[PDB]
DNA sequence: CATTAGA
DNA sequence: TCTAATG
């Protein structure tokens, strides 16, 4: 956590490096495992050949181990560091809907700046064109001040069109958060279940609602179950307008909102750990469903539940609000 | 790990 | 269809 730190930290740094500049998954999925091991190892490494003992600990990464234990550095990493073509291709990676791929490709085309991929918005599709577009409002935090005022409207109309449907506003914000990344509403309708084929409409209706009212500005994907979008909120009476914002809808079977929602809401940590104790408990859950554990090694049959709590009280817990689902 | 764009 | 990019 602190003692193995730098050397997890130079790992992951040149993990990352292999498979984004490099096509090289392998070595990447090496500098990661490692990364990994380390990382749990109770003492401070000393040398390479001490973590070399560990399971995927080879001569090669044990090697950089000792380099940058010997002297503060590592020039793998300081050549990285200055790569312009690496460099690069690690920026250009943050316009949402570039990834790697086509960070290289861009990159050998030559569009390595901002400018260039504004010169040749041409050679950008619908959504790295509006990631282009929102680039420092996606880069931004969003105010839960704003939060609670994006989690208002969204409310109403979803009601508005249909009074039967429940949304959630789930993540970090769902946990208190004073700020947020973007905004993850979770929905269904009784009318839609595991069954019932369907209704694309009931995601639909739902989106052109809040268009029409001008709330969703854009959209970056529409489904038949996920809609992915840009909000904005009324820019008030002038001077003051509001920043572009992610904005996610999913559509969801009655029969598994809470699952998802639990879920959905984390934190990672405390999911994981709620997962790992509904085990012994003698069940399983992932993000739609709690099934019941059988002996034989495995078991099938899925427990229904009505809110937060009837996941809870299966696994026979304390109900934690969100507020302290921290971990 | 499953959902959408695209080509 | 496969393959990329989000989450
Ligand atoms: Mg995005
Ligand atoms: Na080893
Ligand atoms: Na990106």
């Amino acid at each position: 956590e602190t003692l193995n730190g730098g050397i997890t930290d130079m790992l992951t740094e040149l993990a990352n490096f292999e498979k984004n500049v490099s096509q090289a998954i392998h070595k990447y999925n090496a500098y990661r495992k490692a990364a990994s091991v380390i990382a749990k190892y109770p003492h401070k490494i000393k040398s390479g050949a001490e973590a070399k003992k560990l399971p995927g600990v080879g001569t090669k990464i044990a090697e950089k181990i000792d380099e940058f234990l010997a002297t503060g550095k590592l020039r793998k990493l300081e050549k990285i560091r200055q790569d312009d073509t690496s460099s690069s291709i690690n920026f250009l990676t943050r316009v949402s809907g570039i990834g790697p791929s086509a960070a290289r490709k861009f990159v050998d085309e030559g569009i390595k700046t901002l400018e260039d991929l504004r010169k040749n918005e041409d050679k950008l599709n619908h959504h790295q064109r509006i990631g282009l577009k929102y680039f420092g409002d996606f880069e931004k935090r969003i105010p839960r001040e704003e939060m609670l005022q994006m989690q208002d409207i969204v409310l109403n109309e979803v009601k508005k069109v249909d009074s039967e449907y429940i949304a959630t506003v789930c993540g970090s914000f769902r946990r208190g958060a004073e700020s947020s990344g973007d905004m993850d509403v979770l929905l269904t309708h009784p009318s839609f279940t595991s069954e019932s084929t369907k209704q694309p409409k009931l995601l639909h209706q739902v989106v052109e609602q809040l268009q029409k009212v001008h709330f969703i500005t854009d959209t970056l994907s529409k489904g038949e179950t996920k809609f992915m979008g840009v909000c904005q909120l009324p820019s008030k009476n002038d001077e003051k307008e509001y920043p572009h914002r992610r904005i996610d809808i999913r559509l969801i079977p009655k029969d598994q909102y809470y699952c998802g929602v639990l879920y959905f809401t984390g934190s990672d940590i405390f999911n994981k750990n709620m997962r790992a104790h509904a085990l012994e408990k003698g069940f399983t859950i992932n993000e739609y469903t709690i099934r019941p554990l059988g002996v034989t090694g495995v078991a099938g049959e899925p427990l229904p539940v009505d809110s937060e709590k009837d996941i809870f009280d299966y696994i026979q817990w304390k109900y934690r609000e969100p507020k302290d689902r921290s971990e």
